[PDB]
């Protein structure tokens, strides 16, 4: 047979471009019998990705076949791998998923919720959830899961869209579907090693926890705990640390503070998901994250979404250029965006090449605990270090165990917040949403949460959201 | 041999009087070979309880022997049953345990924490915890547990002092000691049956959960769910409900609201331990609990502690009366306080008579889950329906199971808050206390929690508390 890899939401041009780049440069997958289905509902973006992708593989000399489609059934039918990177929205009001999150966040601030209703303790990550329930995004992943159990029973559903923890769990639990959560927050660990003058391949390390809630449980050098090297860095170097850009938080005072308390270093976006201690306002964010106040604020987030929008428009306009200039080479003209002989460092293609062609590799994926961390249920989805080959996912033993304080102060509260979000969705009940905000540290009255929720629900692009929560 | 029942903190005159009344009226325990050791550190109160108790049993014609002691070793040595009803304090500053709680609560309000630092979501119960850790009270129960493993290895430690959940758990886990938590919040259920015109002995019922967090999981009449009778009462009767006194909350709008959301009626002090929805201020408390705003407020609690103080002074002065008037009969002069031919309805003596003399009885006690509620760990202490005989405690099957919403919204959050409180104690670390308040919905800044904690720690009667948390 051939191999079908469907990318749902392929209008995310850059992420799709790095996926297509990775498969086209992977010797075992770069075959005539590899078919990439790019599927999306917004056609301007779709057509751009498609012509760019085709131009790109042409220049890598990859015989991979690329098929654009407009219908999700045709993309799912008989697929071997389904990558969901879709960010749903209503084209009558918006032109991008992030616009809707940006707007409910303004309504949330209007009613006294700084950084919006979706900014909660232990998840400050922007655009992670959408009105707690994430209805638009969860609805789509469950639609995909119902369609694929009929037309693609042997496929792996690779969840990339947020919230990955909530969605992966819901699909896993409510459908049978073979879903796996992907996220690459694990990469920040390489910055820790460099800042401590450590050859990365000479470090024995491990992380574990929950999506955007992972901890460096094992950090060793020469068979000895290397955490004293971090304690020394905190003494000497931290006083003069400074971020390169609003995303640079791994070695921040907020991270070191969380390290002091929990006993292990929080990795990647975990650092963004601290307690309210670091997030009361912009001035407080700047004390703990440096001059930008990190990425999750009034100034840097709208700035970032504006850059992202600006970039879509460009890639569309670039697609009109390759149409207009058949002869120009994308590898030469924009090598940043079309790398030759390098890999994205994303885990998606390594995963596919492992399962399809037995190229065994260590990955960090969101899968059911299944008794890897004993103090938590077997069915709860977690970000774990796993080995992947043609027999599927195999979990590494997690050693040392995560500290008591991580379990009771971080992980368990975060698991419950997920259980809260899933109950809100499944029950179709406003009361659950109200109860979530009743426990929000910035709720002043009950009247307040009723009025925020009302206003959010009455935004024109949430018409079907409020019809979902209608008595 | 004889039987030794030690009451630690016997200066709680009224509670001690009802204990001594219950044993003296229990046919199997009212023996010459039953010895009651009353022990306390404050001698004015001790002497009063002792002479009152002796006068009391004299009039019931109970041959029970009563021994006052000043030393806790002498009370614990060779004891069969040890009832801990002590509320520690410093006599150089205070004359009662509740004075210290009242004062840290004033300091908490001073710094913007309404009803004090110890009033947290899912525990509004006044005087339950003391500066989160409850150091004075936990220290004493662990001292008792270390002394009794040497001098009373076969004894049952009956915890009555608060916090019962935290203390019972800590002792259980950190020592071997055979501890069991007692609390009689289960009694409110009899008011529910009466208000619905139900013969109480014709109702098939059960409760379960956590101390001050119990739910009416089973409510049946004629082998049929009787919860529609509660739904009818809510329609017709609730609009005209009104409390008899600040403790009357079982049928309140707050209780019915919690019933609507969780699916089961919260029982006793559970009703006091709702979310902040019902507790923002006095005016909001009065909407949900009636004209008094319940018992946990600025007005009714100091009023209640003043009545309690007034009552101690009286019982002391009554003791000087029986000394002065040998001939007067306490049964006749104050029958409210010295009942003849009735039982307290407290579970303490039924328990003793069950274990000692095989008078089997159904009780609701705080013991280790041990897989009674499957979704929770085996070692966590919980308030469960149990049968008690001479072979010990036997747990009833809990059926139906508690609802999903109770588990994820009420019980699990409350278990974690306990785990937080125990970590604060065991670690001797202010940072844990800070982290608890970092998640308090009325914390505005980190500076705020540092200043509350500082001021609390610097109150003269907390000298040894702050030396316990000293760097
Ligand atoms: N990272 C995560 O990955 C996701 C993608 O983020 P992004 O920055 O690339 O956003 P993006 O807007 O650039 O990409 C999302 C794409 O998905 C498409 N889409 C929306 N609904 C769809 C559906 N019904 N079926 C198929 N395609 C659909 C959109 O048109 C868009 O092109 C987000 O959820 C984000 O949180
Ligand atoms: N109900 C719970 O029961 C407990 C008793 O409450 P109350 O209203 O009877 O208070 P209370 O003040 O009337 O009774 C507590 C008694 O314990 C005594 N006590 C304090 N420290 C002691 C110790 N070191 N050893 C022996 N006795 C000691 C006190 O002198 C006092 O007489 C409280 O914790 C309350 O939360």
């Amino acid at each position: 047979h051939h191999m079908k890899i469907s990318i749902i939401g392929a209008g995310s041009v850059r992420f799709a471009l790095q996926l297509v780049g990775d498969i086209a440069q992977t010797e075992e997958l770069s075959r005539e019998d590899t078919h990439i289905y790019m599927m999306d509902v917004h056609e301007r973006r779709l057509n751009a990705s498609y012509i760019l992708a085709r131009k790109y593989v042409e220049e890598l000399n990859s015989p991979v076949k690329i098929v654009k489609t407009s219908s999700l059934d045709e993309a799912i039918d008989g697929a071997d791998f389904i990558i969901n990177t879709a960010y749903p929205y209503d084209p009558r009001y918006h032109d991008s998923g992030s616009q809707r999150w940006d707007e409910v966040t303004k309504v949330g601030e209007k009613h006294g919720y700084y950084r919006g209703i979706d900014s909660q303790e232990l998840n400050m990550v922007s655009t992670y959830t959408y009105v707690l329930s994430s209805y638009p995004d969860m609805k789509l992943a469950l639609e995909i899961a119902e369609k694929m159990k009929k037309m693609a029973p042997k496929a792996y559903l690779m969840q990339t869209a947020n919230p990955v923890f909530e969605i992966t769990q819901a699909v896993r639990r409510w459908t049978g579907a073979n879903i796996v959560g992907f996220c690459h927050g694990v990469a920040g660990v390489y910055e820790v090693f460099e800042k401590l003058d450590l050859d990365p391949e000479e470090v024995d390390w491990q992380v574990a926890g929950v999506n955007h809630g992972i901890w460096l449980n094992r950090f060793r050098y020469r068979g000895e705990d290397a955490y004293p090297l971090l304690d020394e860095w905190i003494e000497k170097k931290l006083p003069e640390w400074e971020p390169k850009n609003p995303w640079d938080t791994q070695m921040s005072p907020a991270a070191m503070d969380m390290y002091k308390f929990y006993g292990m270093l929080p990795i990647g976006d975990t650092v963004r998901n601290g307690s309210w201690k670091y997030h009361y306002n912009l001035e407080t964010k700047k004390k703990w994250f440096g001059k930008f106040g990190g990425i999750d604020n009034e100034v840097e987030r709208p700035k970032f979404h504006e850059q992202l929008r600006r970039a879509r428009e460009r890639l569309i306009k670039l697609a009109e250029e390759v149409q207009q200039n058949p002869g120009m080479k994308l590898t030469e003209e924009h090598p940043e965006i079309f790398p030759k002989g390098k890999l994205s460092g994303e885990q998606h293609i390594p995963f596919i090449n492992a399962i399809a062609n037995n190229k065994r590799v260590r990955l960090f994926l969101n899968v059911e605990n299944q008794g890897t961390l004993k103090d938590f249920p077997d069915d709860v989805v977690m970000e774990l270090p796993v080995w992947v080959d043609c027999c599927g996912i195999h979990r590494e033993k997690v050693e040392p165990d995560l500290t008591h304080r991580i379990k009771i102060f971080y992980l368990w509260p975060r698991i419950l917040r997920m259980e809260w979000n899933l109950e809100a969705y499944i029950s179709r009940d406003r009361k659950v949403l109200e109860e979530i905000l009743i426990r929000d540290p910035r709720t002043k009255s009950y009247e307040q949460i009723v009025q925020v929720l009302d206003e959010i629900f009455n935004l024109p692009f949430n018409e079907e959201l409020r019809r979902y929560y209608k008595e």
